[PDB]
RNA sequence: UUUUUUUUU
């Protein structure tokens, strides 16, 4: 942990993947990338009669109430009459004029409101008749942390300006963007938007800018703040609005030199707090039970509950779906209709929640329960929810600075988090919002507002995106929150190994070719690699598995049965290219014959992970033949498949590797010398002294998830910079054989 | 035996 200097060998000129990212280049300097479309709008004409950045209230209701739309050419539907009508009594329009005034006057402001007031559909239909974005041909954004969020609103606002979802009202998502060259109002997620500045750096398409949700300080958030304070700097001709239901403005106000605030009071309808008087000592049961209560006993309306994670949540529904039609049976309560709700699903099964509730045949009130992840914890309207479940519990992310490495772990949510989660009703209707804890602890127990997501996350990714923007000097940039300079610097140092920056703190061809892709960047140099060591497809789809939650389902009270089942798939020196074997054998033409879905319920395997892997990893081909890299195979028949396979392996996890003590029990590892072992759930039975690992996890013990068996050779041969003996720290179990392997290797050459 | 959220079809 102690590092210190040590010369070693160019790791630039000795990576592989940065000679097959120099020939991607090439090849796409051969073929420039078609260039964007120009935005096409209506010429208007109704609009002229102003001075720019002059807008009144009166002049924007007087274009409201036309039978004409301002925008286009289309005349009002009665759907937006009663819109519009609705939308005009909402807490935010009250403030309209007075909003429009700061907005004229400040390049940089900061919002609050209530929840539920209109803030994200209302303001950015303020600023498009402030602004003059289809005059000066630009668009503006809105920014979502989520992509049902997005979507959600893109919808609403779309229905709200009488256009249909995709032309002049859109949004964009990784796995689907509704905008087209008619697109004015853009939702997005924060990396989409991050994208788009790192392909272009002062962000020239749009003319304002806003961030609504700052207070939970994603990563994409705060990079953004920190490069729009540099952007700002450069060009004045662009706007930015931070909007947030709850925040610490003052932080936010103080970072954008002193940036006014504007707060609105009002609220739509009324939201009742209800606190349980003692401490919930299982929040699982506790939640169940409350929602059957509901359930059972309080008024009509729909209802929302918050969880941890999918599996969590795939328990708390079958459970809830089984006593509830036994509620329905015996104690003739009305129907219930459950449904999930979580990131790894499909954006139909998460558009599935605002169904309509259940229709009743004996008069008893049905309903609905959406039971959900923190996706919908923020800025997300559903229409029917009018009771909201909070347990009080979320999953996030803690990272251990010893051990340089990031887990999930269940903790308390924040006081911010819970004024959104009891935020989500009250809107369409009065809403009544239960959480599962004391008000004591509402106000002590809970955090102010959730630790930031720099300060938490390994900064590996964020580095080389940071450097995609063109920032140069990383440890003077503005951030608002900087991050430990330790972490930064083994960062640049993991990157300097990886060939990704030079010597000089520049972006290589290959960092610049892997930034653009949505991988880890260990993943994205090992797929970068891939195809000089004429495996590409393969280590592609492995990628793709390792980038989708555990495959594998292994029943509590059947794993015989399941490791056979896994056993059968299961290859030697390798859990990578069992993987392989897995998806290789689902793709296969003869799972089709079988039921796949059935095939999938047959070799205890996980269908939904299965298909979230054979999307991305269409995902990542449709990138790798944009950025013009070579998909390239090798026969089975050939012995130098698997031995392909694993080096394409090493070549971007050579960091990641285990040695087994040499004359004794366990592994260690090469990197920062920890001592480890091996995974259960690893197909390796035999003792493999050299092995790849993927994932590094601490439980009972600290071991060490998916492996493959690799020999120094390769290690040697692809990494010589990092495999120098002059980096390691002295005799110790790994250098001390390593230095064996060294003195073959100088006798091999020795002999020739 | 332990993937909340997000990252150009
Ligand atoms: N079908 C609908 N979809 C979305 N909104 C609806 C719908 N029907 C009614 N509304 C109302 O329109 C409002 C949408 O405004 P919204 O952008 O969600 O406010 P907000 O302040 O940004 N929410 P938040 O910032 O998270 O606290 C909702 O609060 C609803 O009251
Ligand atoms: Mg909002």
């Amino acid at each position: 942990k102690r590092r210190f200097s040590s010369e070693h060998p160019d790791p630039v000129e000795t990576s592989i993947p940065e000679q097959a990212a120099e020939i991607a280049e090439e090849l796409s300097k051969q073929h420039p990338l078609p260039s964007e479309e120009p935005l096409v709008h209506h010429d208007a004409g109704e609009f002229k009669g102003l001075q720019r950045h002059h807008t009144s209230a009166e002049e924007a209701q007087k274009l409201e109430d036309g039978k004409i739309n301002p925008f286009t050419g289309r005349e009002f539907t009665p759907k937006y009459v009663d819109i519009l009508k609705i939308r005009r009594e909402l807490p935010v329009h009250a403030q309209r004029d007075e909003f429009l005034k700061l907005y004229q006057n400040n390049q940089i402001m900061v919002f609050v409101g209530e929840t539920g007031s209109g803030k994200t559909t209302q303001i950015p239909q303020f600023v498009l008749f402030d602004e003059m974005p289809h005059l000066e041909n630009t668009q503006v954004a809105c920014t979502q942390p989520r992509r049902v969020a997005a979507m959600s609103v893109a919808q609403r606002v779309a229905e709200e300006m009488d256009v249909k979802l995709g032309e002049e009202v859109g949004y964009s998502i990784r796995f689907e963007n509704k905008t087209s060259n008619k697109t004015i109002l853009k939702y997005m997620t924060d990396g989409m938007l991050l994208r788009e500045a790192m392909e272009d750096h002062d962000l020239s398409r749009y003319s304002c800018i806003i961030l609504d949700e700052a207070h939970e300080r994603t990563l994409a958030t705060d990079i953004l703040m920190g490069l729009l304070k540099q952007v700002v700097k450069r060009r004045p001709d662009l706007k930015i609005i931070i909007m947030s239901a709850t925040l610490d403005a003052e932080k936010f106000q103080r970072y954008f030199n002193d940036a006014p605030l504007l707060a609105v009071p009002g609220r739509t309808y009324p939201v009742e707090l209800y606190y349980t008087p003692e401490f919930q000592r299982d929040y699982l049961d506790s939640a169940i039970r409350t929602v059957l209560q509901i359930h059972a006993t309080e008024e009509a309306g729909d209802i929302l509950l918050f969880l941890t994670g999918e599996d969590e949540i795939e328990d708390a529904v079958r459970k809830i779906s089984l006593e509830g039609d036994q509620l329905v049976r015996e104690e003739g309560c009305g129907p219930l209709s459950v449904y999930p709700l979580y990131g790894s699903l499909p954006p139909h099964q998460q558009q599935r929640i605002f169904e309509p509730a259940p229709e009743s045949h004996n008069g008893r009130p049905g309903r609905k329960v959406v039971i959900s992840t923190n996706i919908a914890e923020t800025s997300l309207t559903i229409d029917g929810i009018v009771y909201v479940v909070d347990p009080g519990f979320s999953k996030q992310k803690v990272y251990n600075p010893r051990i340089r490495v990031e887990s999930l772990l269940v903790s308390p949510i924040s006081k911010a988090s819970a004024q959104q989660r009891a935020g989500r009703a009250g809107r369409t209707r009065p809403g009544k919002c239960f959480r599962l804890y004391t008000e004591e602890a509402f106000q002590k127990e809970l955090i102010e507002q959730s630790y930031p997501e720099i300060l938490r996350s390994n900064l590996s990714s964020t580095v080389l995106e940071l450097k995609k923007l063109g920032i140069d000097d990383l440890v003077h940039f503005d951030f608002m929150d900087p991050p430990a300079p330790e972490t930064m610097m083994r960062a640049l140092e993991e990157l300097n190994y990886l060939a990704c920056l030079d010597d000089e703190g520049n972006l290589t061809p290959l960092g610049r070719l892997a930034s653009q892709f949505p991988l880890d960047p260990m993943l994205a140099v090992m797929l970068i690699g891939s195809f000089e060591f004429q495996c590409s497809q393969e280590i592609l789809t492995i990628v793709a598995m390792l980038s989708v939650p555990n495959v594998f389902i292994r029943p509590t009270k059947d794993k015989k049965r399941a490791d056979d089942a896994k056993n059968i798939f299961a290859h030697p020196d390798g859990d990578h290219i069992t993987l392989l074997n897995v998806y290789h054998a689902f793709k296969s033409d003869e799972a089709y014959e079988y039921g796949i879905h059935k095939w999938c319920r047959d070799h205890y395997l996980n269908y939904r992970s299965l298909s979230a892997a054979d999307n991305i990893r269409s995902q990542l081909e449709r990138l790798m033949n944009r950025y013009n890299l070579e998909l390239n195979t090798t026969d089975y028949e050939s012995p130098k498949y698997f031995d392909n396979i694993r080096k394409a392996l090493a070549s971007g996890f050579f960091m990641q590797v285990a040695k087994k003590r040499s004359g004794a029990k366990g592994y260690i590892t090469v990197k920062d010398n920890q001592d480890v072992l091996i995974h259960p759930s690893t197909v390796l039975g035999h003792d493999a002294e050299w092995v790849i690992y993927n994932e590094f996890v601490l439980t009972s013990k600290n071991y060490i998830r998916t492996v493959t068996s690799v020999r120094p050779e390769w290690l040697i041969e692809i990494a010589p910079a990092y495999y120098d003996l002059s980096n390691f720290q002295k005799g110790d179990v790994k250098l001390s054989l390593e230095r064996i392997k060294e003195k073959v290797d100088r006798l091999n050459e020795l002999k020739q």
